Protein backbone atom coordinates (compact mmCIF):
# COMPACT_ATOMS: atom_id res chain seq x y z
CA UNK A 1 0.00 0.00 0.00
CA UNK A 2 1.26 3.50 -0.90
CA UNK A 3 1.51 6.40 1.55
CA UNK A 4 -1.75 7.32 3.28
CA UNK A 5 -2.29 10.55 5.23
CA UNK A 6 -5.09 11.27 7.73
CA UNK A 7 -5.73 14.86 8.82
CA UNK A 8 -8.16 16.84 10.94
CA UNK A 9 -10.13 19.27 8.75
CA UNK A 10 -8.62 22.00 11.00
CA UNK A 11 -5.45 21.65 8.83
CA UNK A 12 -7.21 21.24 5.45
CA UNK A 13 -5.61 24.41 3.96
CA UNK A 14 -2.17 23.97 5.57
CA UNK A 15 0.76 22.64 3.56
CA UNK A 16 2.37 19.51 4.99
CA UNK A 17 5.69 21.40 5.40
CA UNK A 18 4.11 24.30 7.32
CA UNK A 19 2.13 21.91 9.52
CA UNK A 20 5.22 19.87 10.44
CA UNK A 21 7.47 22.93 10.89
CA UNK A 22 4.89 24.50 13.24
CA UNK A 23 4.21 21.18 15.00
CA UNK A 24 7.94 20.64 15.74
CA UNK A 25 8.27 24.19 17.10
CA UNK A 26 5.20 23.48 19.27
CA UNK A 27 6.58 20.08 20.47
CA UNK A 28 10.03 21.66 20.95
CA UNK A 29 13.31 19.94 21.82
CA UNK A 30 13.14 17.49 24.76
CA UNK A 31 16.98 17.67 25.07
CA UNK A 32 17.47 13.92 24.67
CA UNK A 33 21.30 14.06 24.65
CA UNK A 34 24.31 12.67 26.61
CA UNK A 35 24.10 13.76 30.27
CA UNK A 36 20.55 15.15 29.77
CA UNK A 37 18.38 12.00 29.50
CA UNK A 38 16.08 11.55 32.52
CA UNK A 39 13.79 8.51 33.01
CA UNK A 40 10.12 9.46 32.74
CA UNK A 41 10.89 13.02 31.58
CA UNK A 42 12.46 12.87 28.07
CA UNK A 43 12.91 9.15 27.21
CA UNK A 44 9.44 8.28 25.92
CA UNK A 45 8.64 4.57 25.77
CA UNK A 46 8.19 1.46 23.65
CA UNK A 47 5.21 -0.84 23.30
CA UNK A 48 5.84 -3.59 24.33
CA UNK A 49 9.33 -2.45 25.33
CA UNK A 50 11.65 -2.17 27.05
CA UNK A 51 13.90 -1.40 23.99
CA UNK A 52 11.85 -2.72 21.07
CA UNK A 53 8.28 -2.33 19.97
CA UNK A 54 5.55 -1.90 17.43
CA UNK A 55 5.32 1.67 18.81
CA UNK A 56 7.68 4.27 20.20
CA UNK A 57 5.97 7.28 21.78
CA UNK A 58 7.16 10.53 23.35
CA UNK A 59 5.45 13.49 25.05
CA UNK A 60 6.74 17.02 24.72
CA UNK A 61 8.17 18.60 27.87
CA UNK A 62 7.21 22.11 26.61
CA UNK A 63 3.56 21.31 25.70
CA UNK A 64 0.78 18.70 25.45
CA UNK A 65 2.21 17.65 22.02
CA UNK A 66 3.16 14.02 21.48
CA UNK A 67 4.04 11.65 18.65
CA UNK A 68 3.70 7.92 18.10
CA UNK A 69 6.09 6.15 15.75
CA UNK A 70 4.64 2.85 14.51
CA UNK A 71 6.28 -0.19 12.94
CA UNK A 72 8.91 -2.61 14.21
CA UNK A 73 11.44 -0.54 16.07
CA UNK A 74 14.60 -1.31 18.02
CA UNK A 75 16.98 0.77 20.16
CA UNK A 76 20.63 -0.18 20.73
CA UNK A 77 21.30 2.00 23.81
CA UNK A 78 25.00 1.45 24.70
CA UNK A 79 25.88 -1.28 22.21
CA UNK A 80 27.67 -0.30 19.00
CA UNK A 81 26.29 1.43 17.05
CA UNK A 82 25.28 3.20 20.24
CA UNK A 83 22.01 5.10 20.59
CA UNK A 84 20.57 3.93 17.30
CA UNK A 85 16.85 3.61 16.65
CA UNK A 86 16.42 1.17 13.76
CA UNK A 87 13.96 -1.20 12.10
CA UNK A 88 10.72 -0.58 10.23
CA UNK A 89 8.96 2.77 10.46
CA UNK A 90 5.46 2.37 9.00
CA UNK A 91 3.69 5.38 10.58
CA UNK A 92 3.97 8.72 12.42
CA UNK A 93 0.95 10.08 14.33
CA UNK A 94 1.07 13.66 15.59
CA UNK A 95 -1.26 15.33 18.06
CA UNK A 96 -1.95 16.23 21.69
CA UNK A 97 -2.19 14.21 24.88
CA UNK A 98 -0.54 10.80 24.80
CA UNK A 99 -2.42 7.95 26.51
CA UNK A 100 -1.90 4.24 27.02
CA UNK A 101 1.27 2.18 26.82
CA UNK A 102 2.31 -1.48 26.87
CA UNK A 103 -0.15 -2.53 29.62
CA UNK A 104 -3.10 -0.85 27.79
CA UNK A 105 -2.33 -2.74 24.55
CA UNK A 106 -1.02 0.42 22.83
CA UNK A 107 -0.24 4.13 22.86
CA UNK A 108 -2.81 6.59 21.51
CA UNK A 109 -3.45 10.32 21.17
CA UNK A 110 -6.56 11.93 22.71
CA UNK A 111 -6.34 14.61 20.05
CA UNK A 112 -4.71 13.10 16.97
CA UNK A 113 -4.22 15.84 14.37
CA UNK A 114 -2.26 14.23 11.53
CA UNK A 115 -0.96 10.74 10.73
CA UNK A 116 1.29 9.46 7.96
CA UNK A 117 0.97 5.72 7.23
CA UNK A 118 2.46 3.13 4.86
CA UNK A 119 5.79 4.98 4.98
CA UNK A 120 7.67 1.77 4.10
CA UNK A 121 10.87 2.95 5.80
CA UNK A 122 13.31 0.25 6.93
CA UNK A 123 16.77 0.94 8.35
CA UNK A 124 19.24 -1.79 9.34
CA UNK A 125 21.14 -1.72 12.62
CA UNK A 126 24.52 -1.52 10.79
CA UNK A 127 23.70 1.94 9.35
CA UNK A 128 23.61 3.27 12.93
CA UNK A 129 22.52 6.88 13.38
CA UNK A 130 22.90 7.46 9.64
CA UNK A 131 19.76 5.34 9.18
CA UNK A 132 16.69 7.11 7.83
CA UNK A 133 14.47 5.77 10.60
CA UNK A 134 16.85 7.08 13.26
CA UNK A 135 17.08 10.54 11.72
CA UNK A 136 13.31 10.88 11.22
CA UNK A 137 12.43 9.99 14.82
CA UNK A 138 15.34 11.78 16.54
CA UNK A 139 14.48 14.83 14.44
CA UNK A 140 11.00 14.83 16.00
CA UNK A 141 12.45 14.36 19.50
CA UNK A 142 14.77 17.35 19.02
CA UNK A 143 12.36 19.87 17.40
CA UNK A 144 13.51 19.43 13.81
CA UNK A 145 11.08 17.69 11.41
CA UNK A 146 13.31 18.16 8.31
CA UNK A 147 14.12 14.42 8.04
CA UNK A 148 10.42 13.51 8.30
CA UNK A 149 9.58 16.26 5.79
CA UNK A 150 12.21 14.91 3.38
CA UNK A 151 10.86 11.37 3.53
CA UNK A 152 7.21 12.42 3.12
CA UNK A 153 8.27 14.59 0.17
CA UNK A 154 10.01 11.68 -1.58
CA UNK A 155 7.08 9.31 -0.99
CA UNK A 156 4.55 11.86 -2.31
CA UNK A 157 6.63 12.62 -5.42
CA UNK A 158 6.89 8.87 -6.11
CA UNK A 159 3.06 8.61 -6.05
CA UNK A 160 2.89 11.52 -8.50
CA UNK A 161 5.37 14.37 -9.26
CA UNK A 162 2.63 16.98 -8.66
CA UNK A 163 2.47 15.92 -4.99
CA UNK A 164 4.98 17.27 -2.47
CA UNK A 165 5.28 18.48 1.13
CA UNK A 166 4.28 21.92 -0.23
CA UNK A 167 0.85 20.51 -1.16
CA UNK A 168 -2.00 21.25 1.24
CA UNK A 169 -3.73 18.34 2.95
CA UNK A 170 -6.81 19.09 0.82
CA UNK A 171 -4.71 19.04 -2.38
CA UNK A 172 -3.32 15.61 -1.35
CA UNK A 173 -6.90 14.45 -0.58
CA UNK A 174 -7.95 15.54 -4.08
CA UNK A 175 -5.26 13.11 -5.40
CA UNK A 176 -6.59 10.25 -3.18
CA UNK A 177 -3.52 10.21 -0.88
CA UNK A 178 -4.88 12.10 2.12
CA UNK A 179 -8.17 11.57 3.98
CA UNK A 180 -9.97 14.10 6.19
CA UNK A 181 -11.21 13.38 9.73
CA UNK A 182 -13.67 15.62 11.69
CA UNK A 183 -12.36 18.68 13.58
CA UNK A 184 -12.38 17.70 17.29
Amino acid sequence: MSISISYSTTYSGWTVADYLADWSAYFGDVNHRPGQVVDGSNTGGFNPGPFDGSQYALKSTASDAAFIAGGDLHYTLFSNPSHTLWGKLDSIALGDTLTGGASSGGYALDSQEVSFSNLGLDSPIAQGRDGTVHKVVYGLMSGDSSALQGQIDALLKAVDPSLSINSTFDQLAAAGVAHATPAA
